């Protein structure tokens, strides 16, 4: 029998967990999900940390979970998982170098897969990921990744506003010299949480295992340009995507910084290829210029070590319409919380535009109650968003998991999802190759 929503029908396998997201899936007790969870992993730090997180969920004060982690650790963890076939949904979040092979073998065994991004970190693994999707289709099982930023409020409003001709106009195509869509993020490797250091696995800084910067967080950004700017349109990566330019570059890490962010002493043996004069050089930065259905998009990701106090992760984006630019700012000015702006194009009838604007916002307020506009300069309006919509990352992640558990029932994702995941990963892995051909 398939999935129907019946309680305990979904049986989780956690395979070689090495990131918080492996546990975040189990942050809440979905009735569909059986309390018995099967873990297979090599012995070591990564699985121990995963198990701690689960037990924290089980012992917390508000609505504790009741997960029963049936654990197997050993060199033959994958071999044992496949042999025992004790679950019907596999959760993959951790080592990205190993991920795609794990995914393929799991799908062959008739086991559905929810994987964190990125499901492929190069062209070789992209080819393997295409086979994975073919196997999933052949076996009527699902392969899905976790695009959290679709659920973030400014993103949702950007998508909504861009589909209103009175507000946005038509989507401009732009050009390599001036892209019509631009997304730039600055993230940080080391951050504090309640005055307690946030640690990363040693292999996070090995681009062979984590993936390069240009294939990792860019996944989110590439997905956003598809999802916001071409809502529900099927992207054929063979026809619709042309890469224009790509770059990759390094962030230097000192031995002390390495110690602090990982806990390990500088440096593990497998990282020495990337060390120079006691200085670790990680290719965790990159950008991509590409055309998607004639529209030039630019995405960029920088990973710095840490931010000065009163600092944080930044983000800036533009999507240019024939009537207006929709702009996200997320800097010091905005207290590192994303804010959305509508900016009319120069030359337009600004009086008549403002009336179309207010007429359109009635429709938008229906969709998102409380959401209004504030003129903050002539031809520039900020989209006032109630605090209640700032639900945060974990809530965004939970929405994806719920979406996945729903779509298990039907057995099939909506039309655009698989081809667009492939178009996304085609974009990122192709950029890595282009970026590497300049060297």
């Amino acid at each position: 029998e398939g999935f129907t929503g019946a309680p305990g029908e979904v049986k989780l396998i956690t395979l070689d967990p090495g990131h918080f997201h492996a546990a975040l899936v189990q942050k809440v007790s979905y009735p569909q999900v059986s309390k018995d969870v099967y873990v297979y992993a090599p012995t070591g730090f990564d699985v121990d940390e995963h198990l701690k997180r689960i037990q924290g969920f089980n012992t917390r004060a508000e609505n504790p979970t009741a997960w029963n982690e049936i654990v197997y650790t050993g060199d033959d963890y994958l071999e044992k998982m496949l042999a025992e076939k004790k679950g019907n949904v596999m959760i993959q979040a951790g080592n990205n170098g190993k991920k795609t092979e794990y995914i393929k073998k799991t799908l062959e065994a008739g086991i559905n897969v929810l994987s964190d991004k990125p499901m492929a970190i190069n062209s070789q693994s992209f080819k393997l990921l295409e086979e994975c999707f073919a196997i999933a289709k052949q076996k009527n099982i699902m392969l899905y990744d976790i695009m959290t930023e679709r659920n973030e409020i400014t993103t949702m409003l950007q998508r909504e506003l861009s589909t209103i001709p009175a507000v946005y106009g038509e989507q401009l195509k732009g050009s390599p010299e001036e892209p019509a869509i631009v997304k730039e993020s600055v993230h940080h490797l080391f951050k504090l949480v309640d005055n307690k250091p946030l640690t990363r696995p040693v292999w996070y800084l090995d681009v062979n295992q984590q993936g390069e910067g240009i294939v990792d967080v860019t996944t989110h950004l590439v997905d956003l340009v598809q999802w916001e700017a071409f809502p529900d349109q099927i992207i054929d990566y063979r026809k619709d995507i042309e890469l224009i330019d790509a770059n990759r570059w390094t962030t230097s890490i000192s031995p002390e910084e390495f110690k602090q962010v990982t806990g390990t002493d500088a440096y593990p043996d497998f990282l020495k290829k990337d060390v120079e004069n006691d200085t670790l050089k990680v290719y965790c930065n990159g950008d991509i210029v590409y055309k998607i259905k004639g529209v030039t998009a630019k995405v960029s990701v920088i990973w710095n070590y840490t931010f000065p106090k009163g600092g944080g992760d930044t983000h800036f984006s533009v999507m240019k319409g024939s009537k207006a630019d929709l702009v996200i700012r997320q800097g010091k000015e905005q207290n590192y919380q994303p804010e959305l702006f509508v900016e009319a194009v120069k030359g337009v009838d600004l009086a008549a535009y403002e009336k179309d604007l207010t007429a359109s916002m009635e429709k938008v307020s229906a969709e998102y109650p409380g959401v209004a506009l504030n003129k903050v300069g002539d031809g520039v309006w900020q989209v006032e968003i109630p605090a209640k919509y700032r639900v945060g990352h974990e809530a965004h992640f939970g929405q994806v998991t719920e979406h996945f558990l729903d779509y298990l029932k039907e057995g099939k994702l909506p039309d655009w999802e698989v081809p667009n995941m492939l178009a996304k990963y085609y974009t990122t892995t192709s950029a890595l190759d282009m970026a590497k051909a300049k060297t």
